[PDB]
């Protein structure tokens, strides 16, 4: 009876393993734009993507994650809101049953169709298991999904799903490029969080990008004939793998613009 999004083992049962599920930096939170503050001191952020190495594609039965080689300073994150480098390890989206949810973060209570996660961590800690230990030790960069026009940069994903369905299965996926998954503007709001799944540790610096990225219902229809379970076991369709938003407590929003 392990942690998912289903009827019975969702976000509001998470506490009973994750103790931490009720702590006090836990992410996604809701926006509001109008309290965010303006940070004069807030940098643009670098996102240095050039020599990213895209390895292998893998449905780990909650959601898919495009896996990067992260052995060297390939694929960074910096500037923003960050002190020092953080690696790109993997990427990832949490999405709805239908256009109208799926999102982990809410701007002004807004529930985007999609959001992706660019999942990087701090060079200082050495690799990604020391990493989630530390208070900084992640920068995961979030990214809206809006349903209209087709993100072409996104494809190459969409059309591999067909070949990890289930739980458990992996496809090489070599040369993918993730700067084709970004939007003109890297405009930003930014606060301390955590993991959005178990075991929801409180190691994130959360970039939210402002401009989300569109894509075409087609594209994310093809998300959504994911499964959660293993081939060979009863079909459970991978819709609905968000976590609400959770209550911001004592935490300031900023804004880079
Ligand atoms: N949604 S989010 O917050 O960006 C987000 C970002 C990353 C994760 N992942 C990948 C989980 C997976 O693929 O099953 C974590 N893996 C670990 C992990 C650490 C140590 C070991 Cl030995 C094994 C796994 C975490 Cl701790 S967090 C989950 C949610
Ligand atoms: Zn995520």
């Amino acid at each position: 009876h392990h942690w998912g999004y289903g009827k019975h083992n969702g976000p509001e049962h998470w506490h009973k393993d994750f103790p931490i599920a009720k702590g006090e930096r836990q992410s996604p939170v809701d926006i509001d734009t109008h309290t965010a503050k303006y940070d004069p001191s807030l940098k643009p952020l670098s996102v240095s993507y050039d020599q990213a190495t895209s390895l292998r594609i893998l449905n780990n039965g909650h959601a898919f994650n495009v896996e990067f080689d992260d052995s060297q300073d390939k694929a960074v994150l910096k500037g923003g809101p960050l002190d020092g480098t953080y690696r790109l390890i993997q990427f990832h989206f949490h999405w709805g049953s239908l256009d109208g949810q799926g999102s982990e973060h809410t701007v002004d209570k807004k529930k985007y169709a999609a959001e992706l996660h660019l999942v990087h961590w701090n060079t200082k800690y050495g690799d990604f298991g020391k990493a989630v230990q530390q208070p900084d030790g992640l920068a995961v960069l979030g990214i809206f999904l809006k349903v209209g026009s087709a993100k072409p940069g996104l494809q190459k994903v969409v059309d591999v799903l067909d070949s990890i369905k289930t739980k458990g299965k992996s496809a090489d996926f070599t040369n993918f490029d993730p700067r084709g998954l970004l939007p003109e503007s890297l405009d930003y709001w930014t606060y301390p969080g955590s993991l959005t799944t178990p075991p929801l540790l409180e190691c994130v610096t959360w970039i939210v990008l402002k401009e989300p990225i569109s894509v075409s219902s087609e594209q994310v229809l093809k998300f959504r004939k994911l499964n959660f379970n293993g081939e060979g076991e009863p079909e459970e369709l991978m819709v609905d793998n968000w976590r609400p938003a959770q209550p911001l407590k004592n935490r300031q929003i900023k804004a880079s613009f």
